[PDB]
């Protein structure tokens, strides 16, 4: 008599049979999270986390969102969090987009006729842009927290020279809020290893694809950028503002703020939480 294989486990040895999951096109398991409101959801919203991080970091945002009677759902991108795959490795950047579309396609079927929003930060924001541009007309609304549209020139050129000759980021540039930098540095699911070269060329590659997709955007969106962001240049968010065709487009600059605006100084963070709340609320009522 043949036997079933020993259960599939996350890279932290938890059986997938125990967690919300989905199998992707390459047969890799993805860890999933769901925040479901009491009663009928007004809409669906997918949260796309950034490079090195994981969906767990979006707990508070997602609870506010679910607060407005939306169904929030997320998964960890491949090579992130509790999803399978070599840490911060992807065959091609398009995998992230495809994997989102799959999760949305699934969720839409289970919840027919509901509008769907995207929320992304950083690389997760670049993924949201590409996701939207691949399906013009399909998403109700897009919320972008300092999305990767243009990469910091100082840093990009440094990396390009280093790559041309083939270290971990100073995590202080994340946030003026030093408690949040510390929380980041002590989260076991994060990948704080230096940026591999193959993944770094991929991100500069995504910058290029994002610029090509900009003119094709028609989806409504809210765009939150810090003026002193040393990872995703603020110039990128002006470009998005200029090139997108969306009839419904809005930009908040946070003067002096760094990169992770939902994890910044409370004045900033509270504003970020409020604007997202106001915007999504107006477009679901
Ligand atoms: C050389 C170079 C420099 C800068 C970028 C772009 O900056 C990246 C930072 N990236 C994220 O996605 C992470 C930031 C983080 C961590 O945890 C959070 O909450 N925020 C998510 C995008 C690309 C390249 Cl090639």
């Amino acid at each position: 008599m043949p036997e079933e294989s020993s259960p599939r486990r996350t890279p932290q040895s938890i059986p997938y049979q125990d967690l919300p999951h989905l199998v992707n096109a390459d047969g890799q398991y993805l860890f999933c999270r769901y925040w479901a409101p009491t009663g009928t959801p007004k809409a669906l919203i997918f949260v796309s986390h950034g490079a090195g991080e994981h969906s767990g970091r979006y707990e508070e945002l997602a609870r506010m969102l679910m607060g407005l009677d939306l169904l929030v759902f997320a998964h960890d991108h491949v090579g992130h969090g509790q999803s399978e795959g070599e840490r911060m490795v992807v065959s091609d950047f398009h995998v992230f987009v495809r994997d989102v579309l799959q999760h949305v396609d699934s969720m839409q079927k289970d919840y027919p006729g509901l509008p769907v929003f995207l929320l992304g930060h950083s690389m997760g924001g670049a993924i949201a842009i590409l996701t939207a541009a691949e399906r013009p007309g399909h998403f109700a609304g897009m919320v972008l927290i300092s999305p990767l549209v243009l990469a910091n020139p100082e840093s990009a050129t440094t990396f390009k020279v280093l790559a041309a000759k083939v270290g971990p980021i100073d995590s202080s540039v994340l946030s003026r809020n030093k408690t949040e930098v510390d929380i980041y540095n002590s989260d076991p699911l994060i990948c704080r290893a230096g940026l591999k070269v193959c993944f770094g060329i991929q991100l500069l590659n995504a910058v290029s694809r994002v610029e090509r997709a900009l003119p094709k955007l028609t989806v409504p969106f809210l765009l939150l950028q810090g003026s002193a962001d040393r990872l995703c240049d603020s110039k990128g968010a002006y470009l998005l503002m200029e090139l997108a065709k969306s009839q419904d487009k809005t930009l908040k600059i946070y003067e002096g703020a760094y990169h992770v605006l939902h994890k910044e100084l409370p004045e900033v963070t509270n504003s970020v939480f409020h604007e997202i709340n106001m915007w999504v609320s107006q477009r679901t009522a």
